[PDB]
């Protein structure tokens, strides 16, 4: 959520910055609600005061007939409860609006309508020239018997996979390599997190209220009927960022750099048509996430650092990619600035997204009440949060299989992964 | 499900074997339903025949007024549809009974009422004598800051954990070691499986119809409204065993030995009281599963082999345990014979279940229609299925932390795990 006082003080300026995302801030409705809120707030607080006073008058005469006084306190209590509910319903209408507002893009972000307006910043490696017709990862999967989509339709349904044997081992090897890289060389602490999360968590990172439809939701448990409305995690950004919810972190302890290897679950609503075949656009997919909790003045530097960490995975793996600065119109909900790394995909003859590194500014920190404090001063302030994949494991497996395929369909194991595969050079 | 002809031919004998589990087979109701089924079946099949014949009489005269004949075929079609529905409702009542019948215990299984009647077969290693008061894994978790239950209550709710740092790394190290042991030394092929499964899968391994309440269920997706009634996997036995559903496997290709590392999800319904604190009885927990698909005559040998594989993990890790032959009254629904490995838990001053290895006989194979065929003969037969954990990773972490704790709370890394931890000797 945006700073409420920034919406109060200069709403036309924030609406202008938000218009660059293609978002129309309803400034008039927000104002009309806010003006009614002050009227209800003065009435409620006056009722609270007079109920508190009449309650004290009873206990004073009780020591000294507490009946005509007792009736009045019940009439005021009825009045105050009605007043408080009426105010709360209005507070809930303001929240419906405020919490559906995307983040203000930082001035570094190029102005754009959509993905066609994204700016290329960097490019690394040169796409492989093949001496045969390139096979896709699905075709190679079938040749090895290692990627079985039909078995996953049988166990579950569409947009699921069963990996079998050496290709399943290679997928594990990729995740191990990424976790070891970030924990051993990049200063990230490793975490095992729940894959089911509550509504507070989802509100905290921005999935709720606007993106409930993107999630798999669980039915409450009979023995936890009022505390088990859970959703499956769509990214480890959700559990990891929420670890600092309702915390005051000493600035000396920042940055907090966390990594996790988890499955991610997406309903893929609206994706009716785009990427029907393959490990791309799945309901279930593994990712090795990087999350940073930093001091407000270090977030821009941390973004460059984190993007560099995801780039390092691609470079060590010998996978050519392009680095893209996302424009105002192609950014995710919580982000103020984003870099997407797009890996070369031989069968698609283009680069495809494999990492999306974002600086969230204080947008999630405000929702979570995540703040920091220098012991030197009497001043707490919201932290900045960042997240990015290093990398989407399923998409890395696609890029690896396709870029390293041999004429006969064998997969060459990238040199940096051979220690993770007992020195094995080829699958097949 | 049990063989329908074994229920038809000798129901008093199967009811006798089932009574040893403490299960009363309603032989009288099954018989009454079966007698009505034959009456409805003769009526339906007679209606099917006469509708088929009257339909053919139309097409014969159509070549040669197809109106008094067309009315009759519609009256018979109405009659047949009603007859078929009435029969199907009765078929569904037989299924409600047949599919809630547990497996017949094998004669090897000792007769018992409950867990207090289980027979100890073997014992390995000697429980450690400590020179200080033993701390539990929760206390050690807190000392290291590596096991955070409060953070998991915040992200989700109770019976969840957040593992942070070195203890999170050690948990990953355990799973890697188990997967490497079974794939490199024990002949298991590695698999990546969906963590969400459909109703057919659940019926196949026996979770449905009787144990829906033990599961986390997902709400159907709007864009898959009639094909996304999924549940979270409670064990990898569910997706792995179901890979052979509707298959005729060449006997030469058996045994099919599969392993996976997955999170497992349990609602823990009825567990109100038992194990309130710790990594024991969680809603989410990791397991390294072993599943075997074998020829009917090799299942008993495969059980001993598989139990030995789970024992090997414990022996290499230097964790003392006891091997227990479960009695008739303490077996799981699908099992005909089971061995439980119970690991020594210093803070509990007892052995606790860490693996449950079962021979399922043809019980799941019958539900899944999983069969094998020798090319030499014109004879298909149901395969036998087996499953067991090698091991429950969370429970291994508990046993490791507690058995290897040092006076100051440091955790000694078992010698066999040090290569998985970059040679690290101690955590802390
Ligand atoms: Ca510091
Ligand atoms: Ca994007
Ligand atoms: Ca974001
Ligand atoms: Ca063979
Ligand atoms: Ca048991
Ligand atoms: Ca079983």
């Amino acid at each position: 959520m945006l700073d409420p006082n920034l919406l109060r003080t200069e709403p036309d300026a924030v609406a202008e910055k938000l218009a660059r995302r293609g978002f129309k801030l309803d400034v008039d409705k927000l104002r009309a609600l806010e003006e009614r809120r002050k009227v209800l707030q003065v009435q409620t607080e006056n009722l609270q005061a007079e109920r508190n006073s009449r309650s004290k008058s009873i206990g004073q005469a009780k020591a000294r007939d507490i009946e005509p006084l007792r009736l009045e306190v019940n009439k005021l209590g009825e009045q105050l409860d009605a007043a408080k509910s009426e105010l709360e319903t209005l507070l809930a209408e303001i929240r419906d609006i405020a919490l559906a507002i995307p983040n203000i893009p930082h001035d570094d972000v190029p102005v754009g309508r959509d993905e066609n307006d994204n700016v290329e910043v960097s490019r690394w490696g040169t796409p492989r020239q093949f001496d045969f017709e390139v096979r896709d990862h699905v075709t190679l999967g079938e040749m090895h018997g290692g990627l079985d989509f039909a078995a996953a339709v049988k166990l579950t349904g569409s947009r699921f996979v069963v990996m079998k044997g050496q290709l399943a081992r290679l997928h594990r090897a990729l995740a191990q390599f990424m976790l070891d890289l970030h924990t051993e060389q990049h200063g990230y602490s490793e975490n095992y997190v729940p894959y089911l999360v509550n509504q507070d968590t989802l509100y905290g990172t921005g999935q709720l209220p606007k993106f409930a439809g993107d999630l798999f939701h669980t039915r409450p448990l009979e023995e936890e009927a009022d505390s088990s409305n859970y959703a499956l995690i769509p990214t480890a950004e959700v559990p990891l960022t929420n670890l600092v919810r309702d915390e005051i972190i000493d600035e000396d302890d920042l940055p907090i750099k966390m990594t996790a290897h988890t499955p991610c679950f997406r309903s893929e609503a609206g994706s009716y048509g785009r990427d029907t075949r393959g490990l791309i656009r799945m309901h279930q997919f593994d990712k090795v996430e990087m999350v940073q909790i930093v001091r407000p003045e270090d977030s821009m530097a941390a973004l460059e650092e984190m993007t560099g960490h995801a780039e390092k995975v691609l470079q060590l793996l010998g996978l050519p990619y392009r680095k893209v600065a996302l424009c105002t119109g192609d950014m995710g909900f919580s982000a103020c600035k984003t870099y997407d790394l797009e890996v070369w995909v031989p069968a698609q003859n283009t680069y495809r997204e494999i990492s999306s590194c974002s600086n969230v500014w204080d947008f999630q920190a405000r929702r979570m009440q995540a703040r920091c404090r220098s012991k030197s001063d009497k001043k707490t302030r919201l932290v900045h949060t960042l997240n990015g994949s290093g990398l989407a494991v399923g998409r890395t497996l696609v890029a690896l299989m396709e870029n390293y395929q041999q004429a006969d369909g064998r997969i060459e194991i990238p040199e940096v992964l051979r220690p993770y595969m007992r020195g094995l050079e080829y699958i097949g």
